[PDB]
């Protein structure tokens, strides 16, 4: 909607006090218009149709209960957004700067967020599996790097490509909460996850047999459960991630680590410049062993230690 930008304060999931980009036009809209062509959120109201309705607001203040999703969904996109300009000169996941829609309130006990070609969309947990998952950093930024994945190397959802998919996803999601600083990690939905049980997560990138996915090529899933175990298999890629940045010593295996930010680097240019759609793990090492190069030249030790990390998860 057309109107004048303003700022509003609400409470996330986590009931952590933000301001949030608004729009004043008789009412206070969740439209961000200081970013791209903007960010704009929905309220799906229970129901699986969407988008749903701009979110709107008589007050400027988001301190409802029902509110939370919305205001982290909202808040949390446009951390995203800041990452993918700020570090990886990059505007939103097109490149040219395409509006970023989210809608939350979907469905009911909807344990699940997805990209769903379009848009961005968040279940509301069944208050015992997930809370509300825009809630969680990591699983706002896994979402829309798929969107950031769709436009650049169009990885099929299947397979080995499939796992590659997903593993971008864990890789940025993780890389953009370290980016916000906020209680960051390697593990991948803690925020939201069991909020029963303490120190749990869904995924694990320093340690993925934790919680039964594979951290070597030998253990990959072969099955057709999960679209070949997509969801499976990037926990090898994962692990490769965590090495590159972290280091560590891996089924005998040493890496030398070399940091966040050039893990960024090196598997940001893969994604755009390198990988196709039907990229295996196999292409996926060549791609950033050639990026290392591009960046670092061919005997440094950022090379030599992307090389380690997949010779460590024994992708050849
Ligand atoms: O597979 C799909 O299409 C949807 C799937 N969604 C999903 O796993 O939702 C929960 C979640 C997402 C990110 C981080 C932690 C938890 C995905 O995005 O991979
Ligand atoms: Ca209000
Ligand atoms: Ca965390
Ligand atoms: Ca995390
Ligand atoms: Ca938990
Ligand atoms: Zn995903």
């Amino acid at each position: 909607i057309t109107g004048t930008s303003t700022v509003g304060v609400g409470r996330g999931v986590l009931g952590d006090q933000k301001n949030i980009n608004t729009t004043y036009s008789t009412y206070y809209y969740l439209q961000d218009n200081t970013r791209g062509n903007g960010i704009f959120t929905y309220d799906a109201k229970y129901r699986t149709t969407l988008p749903g309705s701009l979110w709107a607001d008589a007050d400027n203040q988001f301190f409802a209960s029902y509110d939370a999703p919305a205001v982290d969904a909202h808040y949390y996109a446009g951390v995203t957004y800041d990452y993918y300009k700020n570090v990886h000169n990059r505007l939103s996941y097109d490149g040219n700067n395409a509006a970023i829609r989210s809608s939350v309130h979907y469905s009911q006990g909807y344990n699940n967020a997805f990209w769903n070609g379009s848009q961005m969309v968040y279940g509301d947990g069944d208050g015992q599996t997930f809370i509300p998952l825009s809630g969680g950093i990591d699983v706002v930024a896994h979402e829309l790097t798929h969107a950031v994945t769709d436009y650049t190397a169009g990885l099929i959802y299947q397979n080995e490509s499939g796992a590659i998919n997903e593993a971008i996803s864990d890789i940025f999601g993780t890389l953009v909460e370290f980016y916000a600083n906020k209680n960051p990690d390697w593990e991948i939905g803690e925020d939201v996850y069991t909020p029963g049980i303490s120190g749990d997560s869904l995924r694990s990138m320093s340690d993925p047999a934790k919680y039964g996915d594979p951290d070597h090529y030998s253990k990959r899933y072969t099955g057709t459960q999960d679209n070949g175990g997509v969801h499976i298999n990037s926990g090898i890629i994962n692990k490769a991630a965590y090495l590159i940045s972290q280091g560590g010593t891996h089924y005998g295996v040493s890496v030398v680590g070399i940091g966040r930010d050039k893990l960024g680097k090196i598997f940001y240019r893969a994604l755009t410049q390198y990988l196709t759609p039907t990229s295996n793990f196999s292409q996926l090492r060549a791609a950033a062993v050639q990026s290392a190069t591009d960046l670092y030249g061919s005997t440094s030790q950022e090379v030599a230690s992307v090389k380690q990390a997949f010779d460590a998860v024994g992708v050849k």
